[PDB]
């Protein structure tokens, strides 16, 4: 039943910049509302509040691999942060949107990456979001939830938690994502066990100035 609060630092990057240019802040804000409400449904059976705290406009790097983005944008992202919760300035995580291209092994379809289970340590709580212009809040709700332990739909854990009748956010590829049920029983699952584990201590407190669009 308690509020859970993710106070979220949203980083763009310079190809975000040159993209977006002064409509940028309000597209952000944009993305990141619709990824909120994802994060509200009932279907996530803990639901979260995902707050836009601190908005940074370019730093890290970031080229065509993800998974070295990643990497970048993580190291580069704890300087930005305090050590306690009690500060104003401290996030709960950061989520960077570029226009570059992200790639894994073999391809370039990939959308964006993020360590798993990672929410409350300021070290690790990290993601990434390739910006394709209309579908952003839904890769942002995936990787997002990645960060609160998801694993994906067609996992072997997930067939027992689901059943047997690819709609949901935690679909390993991006497909029609069901209004009525964007997460699975899998995603609730995994994301009210870490909450009840005690990995959401740092989403008690709740934030100050919160970014609102108008
Ligand atoms: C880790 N990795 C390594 C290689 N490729 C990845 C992937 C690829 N998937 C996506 O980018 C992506 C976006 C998206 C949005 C919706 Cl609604 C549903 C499914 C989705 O999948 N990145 C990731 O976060 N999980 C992965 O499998
Ligand atoms: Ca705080
Ligand atoms: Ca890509
Ligand atoms: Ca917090
Ligand atoms: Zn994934």
């Amino acid at each position: 039943s308690l509020s859970r609060f993710v106070e979220t630092l949203v980083v763009a990057d310079d190809k975000m910049a040159a993209f977006h240019g002064a409509g940028l802040k309000r597209y952000l804000l944009t993305v990141m509302a619709a990824a909120a409400k994802a994060f509200k449904h009932p279907s996530i059976r803990n639901p979260v509040s995902l707050v836009v705290t601190r908005l940074v406009i370019l730093g890290p790097q970031v080229g065509p691999s993800a998974a070295q983005t990643l990497r970048s944008f993580c190291a580069w992202q704890r300087g930005l942060n305090t050590p306690e919760d009690s500060d104003p300035d401290h996030f709960d995580t950061a989520i960077l949107f570029t226009r570059q291209d992200l790639c894994g092994v073999s391809t370039c379809d990939t959308l964006g990456m993020a360590d798993v289970g990672t929410v409350c340590d300021p070290a690790r709580s990290c993601a990434i979001v390739e910006d394709d212009g209309l579908q952003s809040a839904f890769t942002a709700a995936h990787e997002l939830g990645h960060v609160f332990n998801m694993l994906h739909d067609n996992s072997k854990p997930c067939i027992s938690l689901n059943g047997p009748l690819s709609r949901h956010v935690m679909a390993p590829v991006m497909a029609h994502v069901d209004p009525e049920e964007p997460w699975s029983p899998c995603s609730a699952r995994f994301i009210t066990d870490f909450l009840d584990n005690g990995y959401g201590h740092c989403l008690l407190d709740k934030p100050e100035a919160p970014l609102h669009l108008p």
